[PDB]
C-alpha cells in the first residue's frame, strides 16, 4: 500500500539483507563504501520520523535539502513515515527558495555540512535503538510541484515491471540489484534510487552524479558488481561513457550480467546507442539490455519502453515530410532515424491535435497525450495550471479511447504501424516557413562536426524565428575557427535546409547543463538575448 508499509515488510522478510550501499568518491579517488541492511534503514527512518514529529504534523510538507548519500534517503523515508508530504530538492539559490515558499514546509531536513525549523539529520543519533499517509507521498518539482500519490507510484511500478520484465513473466531475476548515479532530486533518480529498492525488494548501489562526471567509467564498474544490474541514464551520458572511458579501468570487466540500462529523460539518438554497444560489446554487453524509455514527472516517471527481449528497433522517415507534419517511412539508412516505441498497454498514448482536441490519423504529427492511473492529479495549490496540463478532453474519441482525463505532455510525436515516436518538446521547436525543425536533429549535425556540446535555439525577430546555435569548442588560431564555422554552417544548410543566423563559438562549459547533463535550451535563449556569451572571436 504505502512506501513505509513496504519498507516495514522488507524488514520482516529480510532483516539483515543489504538495502542501500553508497559509494563516496569525494575523499578517496576509488571510493569509500558503506551499506545498510533493511533493519538499519528502518531504524534510521524511524529515528528521523521521531525528530520530525516534534516540528510538524500529518499533512505538513518537509523539504529535503541534503547532498546525495544515505542521509538523503533516511530524510525522505523518515518524512513519509511521519505522514508528511516529502519535497525532494537539491542542496545549495533563488529557485530553491521559490519552491520553499510555494510548498510552505513546516520542517527542513538538512546536513551539518550545509522561519521553518531546520534539522541536521547527520547530527542525529540515527542508530539509536527504539503515522504515514495513504494518498499523497511527495511533491516533484513559477515552480510547479507534481502531486505523487502512493497509488500513482504503485501503478507505475506495476506498468514498469510488466514492460521491463515481460520476457520473464513480469518477475525480475533473484539476482537483481539497482545501480544509479542519478541525483535523488530528479524524476528518474528518486524513483530508481530511493523507492524502487523498497517497492521491488532488491538492494541498490548508489553514488553521486559529480562522481560519474569526474570519471564516467565508475558507472560501468559499479554495474558489473555481483548480480544483474538495473540502471538508467540520459542519452548523452551514454555518449560521455563511450568517449571518456579507458579500457584500463574496464580491465577484466564482465558486462553480460547487466539486466537493463534505461536510456531516457531526453531524446534517444541511434548514433549514441551504436557507439555505446560497439565500444562496450568487447566486455560482453548485451544489446537487448539497452531499453529506450519515455516518461514525464507528470506521469510519475514511466510511459513507454522498448520490447523486452529485443534490442532497440529503429525506424526511418523522410525528413522533408517530417517538418511538413507527416511521417513517411523510408528505406533503412535514408532520412531521419527515430527509436520506435511500442504503443504501451498501460498507460495508453494518443497523438492529439493541440488546437482541436481531436486525435491525429496515423502518420500525422500532433501532441502526445497520456491516460492512466500513473498520471498525477495536478500541481500543488495551482488549480489553473493543473487544468491546462491535466484536463485534456478528447473530442469525438476513437473506439476504445477514453474521453479524459488526458495528460498533455508538451511533446511532439506520431504513430506509425502501432509504434509511436517522440520528435521533441513542442516549445523547443524551430518553426521556419511553416516547417517544424527539432533542435535534437540540428545539434546532432553539429555534435558530429565538433564532438562537443551544442544548443540550437530559436530567437524571435520582427515576426519570425531565427536559428541560433551555441557551440562549445575546445579552447587550447583565427583560422581553423573559420574552417569550423564554415563547416557547421554548411552542414546545417545541407542537412536541414536552414540558415544559421548566428554561430556563437564559446569555451567548454559555457552552455547551461543539469547535474545529470540535459542541455538547457531555455536559459540559453536569454543568455543570448542578454549578450551573456563570450565568443572565441
Ligand atoms: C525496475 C525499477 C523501476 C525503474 C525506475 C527508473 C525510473 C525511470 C524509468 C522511466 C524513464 C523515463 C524518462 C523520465 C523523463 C524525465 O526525466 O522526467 P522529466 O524531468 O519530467 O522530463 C520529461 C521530459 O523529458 C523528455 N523525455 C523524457 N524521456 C524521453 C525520451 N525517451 N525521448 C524523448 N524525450 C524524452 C520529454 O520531453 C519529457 O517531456
Amino acid at each position: 500500500l504505502s512506501i513505509p508499509s513496504m519498507l516495514r515488510q522488507c524488514v520482516n522478510l529480510h532483516p539483515d539483507g543489504t538495502a542501500f550501499t553508497y559509494i563516496d568518491y569525494e575523499r578517496d579517488s576509488e571510493g569509500i563504501s558503506e551499506s545498510l541492511t533493511w533493519s538499519q534503514v528502518y531504524r534510521r527512518t524511524l529515528n528521523v520520523a521521531a525528530e520530525v514529529r516534534r516540528h510538524a504534523a500529518i499533512g505538513d510538507r518537509a523539504v529535503i535539502l541534503a547532498p546525495q548519500g544515505l542521509d538523503y534517503i533516511v530524510a525522505f523515508l523518515g518524512a513519509l513515515q511521519a505522514g508528511l508530504i516529502a519535497v525532494p530538492l537539491s542542496a545549495p539559490d533563488e529557485r530553491v527558495d521559490a519552491v520553499v515558499r510555494d510548498a510552505k514546509p513546516n520542517v527542513v531536513l538538512t546536513t551539518s555540512a550545509i522561519s521553518p525549523p531546520t534539522v541536521a539529520v547527520d547530527q542525529l543519533d540515527l542508530d539509536s535503538p527504539i503515522d504515514s499517509l495513504q494518498t499523497t507521498a511527495y511533491l516533484q518539482y513559477t515552480p510547479a510541484g507534481v502531486m505523487i500519490t502512493y497509488k500513482n507510484i504503485l501503478a507505475n511500478f506495476q506498468q514498469m515491471i510488466s514492460a521491463y520484465f515481460a520476457d520473464t513473466g513480469a518477475v525480475p531475476p533473484l539476482d537483481l540489484f539497482i545501480m544509479s548515479w542519478l541525483p535523488f532530486y530528479h524524476d528518474m533518480g528518486l524513483v530508481l534510487g530511493v523507492c524502487a529498492p523498497i517497492i521491488v525488494g532488491c538492494g541498490a548501489v548508489l553514488t553521486s552524479p559529480v562522481a560519474f562526471l569526474q570519471r564516467p567509467a565508475r558507472w560501468l564498474q559499479l554495474m558489473a558488481r555481483e548480480g544483474q544490474a538495473f540502471s538508467a541514464a540520459p542519452n548523452f551520458a551514454f555518449e560521455l561513457t563511450a568517449a571518456k572511458a579507458i579500457d584500463d579501468d574496464l580491465a577484466g570487466l564482465d558486462l553480460g550480467r547487466i539486466k537493463t540500462i534505461l536510456c531516457g529523460s531526453e531524446r534517444v539518438h541511434p548514433a549514441t546507442l551504436k557507439r555505446f554497444v560497439d565500444r562496450f560489446s568487447r566486455f560482453n554487453l548485451r544489446e537487448f539490455a539497452i531499453r529506450p524509455a519515455y516518461g514525464l514527472a507528470e506521469a510519475t516517471v514511466y510511459v513507454a519502453t522498448s520490447q523486452a527481449g529485443q534490442p532497440p528497433e529503429i525506424r526511418y522517415f523522410e525528413p522533408h515530410e517530417l517538418s511538413a507534419g507527416q511521417a513517411k517511412p523510408c528505406a533503412t539508412g535514408a532520412g531521419t532515424a527515430l527509436v520506435s516505441y511500442p504503443l504501451p498497454q498501460s498507460p495508453i498514448v494518443r497523438i492529439v491535435d493541440p488546437n482541436t482536441n481531436t486525435e491525429c490519423p496515423p502518420g500525422t504529427i500532433g501532441e502526445i497525450w497520456v491516460h492512466g492511473d500513473n498520471v498525477a492529479g495536478g500541481y500543488w495549490e495551482k488549480p489553473d495550471e493543473t487544468e491546462r496540463t491535466f484536463g485534456g478532453a478528447l473530442v469525438a474519441p476513437s473506439a476504445g479511447t477514453p474521453v479524459g482525463p488526458w495528460l498533455r505532455t508538451g511533446d511532439s510525436g506520431f504513430v506509425s504501424e502501432d509504434k509511436f515516436f517522440i520528435i521533441g518538446r513542442i516549445k523547443d521547436l524551430l518553426i521556419v516557413y511553416g516547417r517544424n525543425h527539432s533542435p535534437d536533429d540540428i545539434e546532432a549535425t553539429i555534435q558530429e562536426i565538433t564532438r562537443g556540446r551544442c544548443a540550437a535555439i530559436a530567437v524571435p525577430s520582427n515576426g519570425v524565428e531565427k536559428l541560433v546555435a551555441i557551440v562549445e569548442l575546445n579552447n587550447r588560431d583565427t583560422e581553423r575557427l573559420s574552417f569550423v564555422t564554415r563547416e557547421v554552417t554548411s552542414a546545417i544548410s545541407t542537412s536541414h535546409g536552414l540558415s544559421v543566423s548566428d554561430l556563437v563559438l564559446v569555451a567548454p562549459g559555457s552552455i547551461p547543463i543539469t547535474t545529470s547533463g540535459k542541455v538547457r535550451r531555455a536559459e540559453c535563449v536569454k543568455l543570448y538575448r542578454h549578450n551573456e556569451f563570450t565568443r572565441l572571436d
